[PDB]
This record gives structure tokens, C-alpha cells and sequence, in this order.
């Protein structure tokens, strides 16, 4: 829409209060032309046609219990499109400021939240598995970052590819949820997951185990259910990524960490400059090595704790 940028205020799904970028035309709507081309959140009015119609309010201030999921929405698509412009200078997920949309109230007790190849798209849970999933902000990122591995190595949604895509999205969901300093942890989706239950997650990056899912290549998933695994084989790359950045010793091998800045770093640009589609753990490896190796030397204390990590995991 055409109007004037503004700034209104409203609560996310958990409570909290927050300043948002709106637009005034008329109405207020839920238009941030602060970032790139701009943050455009559409209320999907329970249906499962997209993107549904963008979110207007008469006082941009958004406080109704309705308006939690799209205030969430619309912010933590803000937040996730800062870490990647000022950690990794990348302009929105193309590369070039393409607008982020997002529809929030699809369908009705719909227990996920996705990135359907053009948008973000986000249920509202059933109230007992999930609360609305925009309130998650690794949620968020991990959705988010999908579009910016669509654009650049392209890893298919299937086996161990579609693995590797699926915790590349783990990864950076979790680096912008300690990069907002919101609680931060290595788990996935606690804050949205099973209101009633306190202390879990739907996965954990720092033991995947936990949950049932695996952390060493040996227990690696090999049937066809989950296309192929890529929600549960992500574990074994996931473990490899918090053991570089957090180290320990795991199945006896011992990781001296290096840190989350210098993680992102490597996975970033193993992920623009060396994945392809069809890339497989093995191949990741040599990415994470030869990205560490172009950052930090190849006799760096970096690749060698990426050597360590893949080696506990058992990935060669
Ligand atoms: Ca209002
Ligand atoms: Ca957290
Ligand atoms: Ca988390
Ligand atoms: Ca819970
Ligand atoms: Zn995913």
C-alpha cells in the first residue's frame, strides 16, 4: 500500500509488549517499508487460500488476542531480516531486498508454520500441541532461513540433502534467537510447543537424543517415512554444529568449541558458496572444512574443531 511510515504497538502471543513498523492509509496496516522492498504480514481469516488480506487495523495499537500471531509475525520477520543484513551483509533472502510476506491464521488448529517456496505461512496451533507459531522466534528464523537456501545452494527436500537443509534452518533459527537475546538456548520451537508442559521442545540441537532422534551418523534413519528423515536425520548435524560452537566430547571425541559468531560464519558461507542441490553429509563436511579453511587458515584451531565435530558425529 501507499501511505506514510509509522510506528504502532501491540503483544505478541507470549505477553510482551513491542514497538512495530506499520503504514497509514486510511487504515494502519501491517507494512514495514523500513527494511528492503518491505515486511507485508496478510491475516489468512482461518482459510487455506493465500496470501489472504493485508492486515489493516483502525488504531495501530494491536492488542487484541487476534492480533498476537500477525504482531509476532511481523517482528520477528524484522529481527531475522537484521541478523542476516548486518551479521552476514545478505539484503532479505535473495540477496536483493525481496519482500518478506507472511499470512498468519491459516486454516484452523493447524499445528505448523512453513515457507511455501514465495511466503511464510503460519497456524495457530490447537491450543494443547502449540500456541500460534510466530511466536517462536527460531520458529521464525528457521522458516525464514529455508527462503535464503532456496536461493542460494538449493538442497532438495529429500534424504540426506533435505536433512542438511532442515538443520541449516536449526542452525540459524537458533544464532538470531541468541542474536535478539530472547532466553536464548540450543533447543528448537520451546517456547510455542505443548503449553502446558514446562522444560521441553520439539527437538534439541545440543542432544537430539533426547527427543529420539539421532546424534551419531550410525543411527541414522533409513526408511522413507519424513522424506527419507529430514526432520530426524538433521540431529547428527545439528549435534555436529553445537559441538563446534560449544565443543565436549561426544561417542569419546573431544571438540574444543569455537563459538556461535565464528559457527555462523563458516555455515554461511559453506551454505552460499559450496552446497549444491544434491549435496550429502559427506559433502557438507568438506564445505564446513574448506569454508573454515578460506576464513581461518587451514592449520587454525577452526578447522580443526570442524574435523572434530564431524569425526564425533561420525560423518566422513
Ligand atoms: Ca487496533
Ligand atoms: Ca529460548
Ligand atoms: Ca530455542
Ligand atoms: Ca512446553
Ligand atoms: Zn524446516
Amino acid at each position: 500500500i501507499t501511505g506514510t511510515s509509522t510506528v504502532g504497538v501491540g503483544r505478541g502471543v507470549l505477553g510482551d509488549q513491542k514497538n512495530i513498523n506499520t503504514t497509514y492509509s486510511t487504515y494502519y496496516y501491517l507494512q514495514d517499508n523500513t527494511r528492503g522492498d518491505g515486511i507485508f504480514t496478510y491475516d489468512a481469516k482461518y482459510r487455506t487460500t493465500l496470501p489472504g488480506s493485508l492486515w489493516a487495523d483502525a488504531d495501530n495499537q494491536f492488542f487484541a488476542s487476534y492480533d498476537a500471531p500477525a504482531v509476532d509475525a511481523h517482528y520477528y520477520a524484522g529481527v531475522t531480516y537484521d541478523y542476516y543484513k548486518n551479521v552476514h551483509n545478505r539484503l532479505s533472502y535473495d540477496g536483493n531486498n525481496a519482500a518478506i510476506r507472511s499470512s498468519v491464521h491459516y486454516s484452523q488448529g493447524y499445528n505448523n508454520a512453513f515457507w511455501n517456496g514465495s511466503e511464510m505461512v503460519y497456524g495457530d496451533g490447537d491450543g494443547q500441541t502449540f500456541i500460534p507459531l510466530s511466536g517462536g522466534i527460531d520458529v521464525v528464523a528457521h522458516e525464514l532461513t529455508h527462503a535464503v537456501t532456496d536461493y542460494t545452494a538449493g538442497l532438495i527436500y529429500q534424504n540426506e540433502s533435505g536433512a542438511i537443509n532442515e538443520a541449516i534452518s536449526d542452525i540459524f533459527g537458533t544464532l538470531v534467537e541468541f542474536y535478539a537475546n530472547k532466553n536464548p538456548d540450543w533447543e528448537i520451537g520451546e517456547d510455542v510447543y505443548t503449553p502446558g508442559i514446562s522444560g521441553d521442545s520439539l527437538r534439541s540441537m545440543s542432544d537430539p537424543a533426547k527427543y529420539g532422534d539421532p546424534d551419531h551418523y550410525s543411527k541414522r534413519y533409513t526408511g522413507t517415512q519424513d522424506n527419507g528423515g529430514v526432520h530426524i536425520n538433521s540431529g547428527i548435524i545439528n549435534k555436529a554444529a553445537y559441538l563446534i560452537s560449544q565443543g565436549g566430547t561426544h561417542y569419546g571425541v573431544s571438540v574444543v568449541g569455537i563459538g556461535r559468531d565464528k559457527l555462523g560464519k563458516i555455515f554461511y558461507r559453506a551454505l552460499t558458496q559450496y552446497l549444491t542441490p544434491t549435496s550429502n553429509f559427506s559433502q557438507l563436511r568438506a564445505a564446513a572444512v574448506q569454508s573454515a579453511t578460506d576464513l581461518y587458515g587451514s592449520t587454525s584451531q577452526e578447522v580443526a574443531s570442524v574435523k572434530q565435530a564431524f569425526d564425533a558425529v561420525g560423518v566422513k
